[PDB]
This record gives C-alpha cells, structure tokens and sequence, in this order.
C-alpha cells in the first residue's frame, strides 16, 4: 500500500516519494529575471524523484501583481530559467513551473502604462483586502476592466506560448494557476463573474475560459506536461462561490471528459483547500471541507495533489487512506530546505517568518534556513 514516502509514476514521470513543493510567490526575481538566488532556493530544495512546484510565473506584462516575481514571455527570462532548472535535474528532481496570471489583483503600478488591471469583471477586490506596493506599503485594489471575448483569446495564446518557453527552459512541465481569486478564478467564481455573454452565466460558460487553457497548452506541449490547480473552497480576495462543491465537480468533468476525448489524462489536478486552526496548520481539537475534497479526487479521473494546511501526519494519511497521490508543502517547505529528510526521520521543523516571505533579500530568509547537519563522512 502507498504511504507518503513512497514511489509513483507521474503519468510520464518516476517520482520516488510523494512530498511535493507547493508553488509559493518569494519576489527574489529581480525584475522578473530568474537569479542565482532562484537557482540555489530550488536546488536546496530539490531530492531525487522529488517533485517541485515553481513560484507563480508571468505569462504577460498584465499578469504582474506582486514586485520581483519572475516571468517566462521572454528569451531573457527563458534563459534565466534554463539555470534554475538545470540545476534542480541535477539533483534528480521533476520541475513544473505554475504559469500565472493575476487579473484584478494587482495595481496600476504593476501594470504597463500604468493600465487598469484585466479581469472578467469591473467589481474591484473590496477594501476588506490590501495589495503589497514595491515600495513596501500596502495600497487599494483599482477597478478593474473587463476582458472582450477576443481579448480572452489573446491571454489564451499568452498560456500557450509561456508553455512552449517553459519547456525551451527544460521544465518537466507547467502548471495553470487556477486558483486564490486570481484570473481564471475570477471567471469560475460567480461572486466575482457578473458577465452576461459566453464567459458568464452558467457553470460550462465559466469554466470555459480555463478549459480553452488547458486545451491550449494541452496542445502546445502535450496533456502529460500539464497540471492544474484549482480552489473552489477558498474565498480569498472576495473570491466566493454560492456552490463550491459544484463549481470543483464541473471542473473535474470537464478534465475528465477533455481527457477521455484526447487520450491521455493531464499529469494532475492540484487542489488547495482552507483550514479552520489559528494558525492554518491541521485540524481543530471542518469536516465539510475534509468531504469535498475526498468527493473531489474520487471523481478526478487520475493524479490528485492535495495542499493546504497538511502536516507530517495529515500528510501520511492522506496517501495511506487515498485521499491523495501527492502532498505539497508550502510554509514548511520555506523555511525546511531539506523538509522531505525531515519528514522522512520525523525531525523538528524550522519555524518560518512570514516577515520574509515577500521581502528580496537573495539570502535573508531564502536560502539561509539551515538543513539537518549532515557532517563529514
Ligand atoms: C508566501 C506564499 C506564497 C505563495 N505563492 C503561491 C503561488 O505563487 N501560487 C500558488 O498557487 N500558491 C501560492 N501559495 C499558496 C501555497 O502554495 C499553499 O497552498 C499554502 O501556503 C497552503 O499550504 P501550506 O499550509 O503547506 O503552507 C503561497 C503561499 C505563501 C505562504
């Protein structure tokens, strides 16, 4: 039987345990070129057949909504990556990099021309919600303008060729940031999609934007290449279904029925899902959110990545009773480089500072967690 230290095959890849690096926004990548500081934060990371997750990566200028975060839509970027995952190879890791595109949740200084943000809507983020400035303050969510269909199109193709650039850069594959109230999210979610043509409306009318992603770059690099992830139950920045069980299960049979008329099935469906402890790890001393993602994964045909709030033991028994294949690990994984070993021996984790997080600092609180002494042999 699986346990979460076990091997697996990944569709087209051999993965040698199930412990998997979450995708998590650091802003090391100065002015949006892949570094040194990126190269070594993901080689400290890496462990044979482990799997990794890249950090939300720009597919356009409009994708922007954080300082420092790295894209893929040009050569210079391209080349940036090629050492990043070069490296990570070296170390006998699998590397997917999250294509992301932001939409509303940004900020005229994020933006070229210092443009309205792109979304399905014109309803900005409410001022229950504040954005990270690139001159450290926090600053309000501007109104947002509202994508025409051949408008839609356009960020389609800027998917499709970030997936062709993230394989020139020698990615495994990619994976569609299709989650946390960001652009595609903000078409599935009808608290946000107030739309009255084919992108609004009706359950097929608002996955229809992330279906024609995943259809493109499906195409452009191959189903097994392509994962996606997806969050119905969590509302962060005003990112609110009415039915989130039937927002994840239209989803699903949409992947499932692509899937089946393709051929093959995409590597994975990667859900993310909240939690109700103080301090967002495991479970109180709800079992609402525990059910939807079992009902979930049972309807996904194939690879399941749960995330979210998993510890070592969560994290165990996820694989051990087939809730999941995968677990990724976010916080943890900050401030844990070798946090697979760790889990493996059931070692002491580093506490993380969620005050560095999002600072730029190529070394302070990036690569300078400290791993278990290994010594000298
Ligand atoms: C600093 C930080 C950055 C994150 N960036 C991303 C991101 O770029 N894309 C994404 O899908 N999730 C991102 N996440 C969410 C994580 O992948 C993960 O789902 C979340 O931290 C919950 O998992 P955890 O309890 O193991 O930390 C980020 C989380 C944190 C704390």
């Amino acid at each position: 039987k699986p346990t979460l230290f076990s091997a697996y095959k990944m569709g087209k890849f051999n993965l040698s345990h199930r412990v998997v690096l979450a995708p998590m926004t650091r802003c090391r990548a100065i002015n949006a070129i892949p570094n040194e500081a990126l190269v070594e934060y993901y080689r400290q990371r890496s462990t044979a057949g482990g799997f990794l997750i890249t950090e939300g990566t720009m597919i356009s200028p409009s994708s922007a909504g954080f300082p420092h975060v790295p894209g893929i839509f040009t050569k210079e970027q391209v080349e940036g990556w090629k050492k990043v995952v070069d490296a990570a190879h070296k170390e006998g890791a699998v590397i997917f990099c999250q294509l992301w595109h932001v939409g509303r949740a940004s900020h005229q200084v994020y933006q070229p021309g210092g443009a309205a943000p792109i979304s399905s809507t014109s309803k900005p983020i409410s001022k229950k919600w504040e954005i990270l400035l690139p001159d450290a303050t926090y600053g309000t969510y501007p109104e947002p303008r509202p994508l025409a269909a051949n408008e839609i199109l356009e960020v389609v193709e800027d998917y499709r060729v970030a997936a062709i650039n993230a394989i020139e850069a020698g990615f495994d594959g990619i994976e569609i940031h299709g989650a946390h109230g960001y652009l595609l999210d903000q078409f599935m979610k009808d608290g946000i999609n107030d739309r009255t043509d084919e992108y609004g409306g009706s359950l097929e009318n608002r996955c229809k934007f992330i279906l024609q992603v995943v259809q493109a770059v499906s195409a452009a690099i191959g189903t097994d290449r392509v994962g996606i992830r997806i969050s119905p139950a969590i509302d962060h920045t005003d990112a609110m279904d009415s039915d989130p069980r039937s927002l994840g299960l239209a989803v699903i049979e949409r992947l499932n029925k692509l899937q089946f008329k393709l051929g093959s099935r995409l590597a994975y469906l990667h859900v993310t899902q909240p939690r109700y402890t103080a301090d967002g790890h495991g479970q109180t001393e709800e079992e609402e959110v525990a059910q939807l993602m079992k009902t979930w994964r049972g309807a996904y045909v194939g690879t399941f990545i749960c995330c979210g709030g998993y510890t070592r033991e969560l994290g165990l028994q996820a694989v051990a009773q087939g809730d999941a294949d995968l677990v990724a690990f976010g916080r943890y994984f900050v401030s844990n480089p070798d946090l697979v070993l760790r889990l493996k021996l059931n070692a002491p984790l580093n506490r993380y500072d969620r005050a560095t997080f999002y600072t730029h600092d190529p070394v302070v609180g990036y690569t300078d967690y400290p791993s278990l002494d290994k010594g000298s042999l």
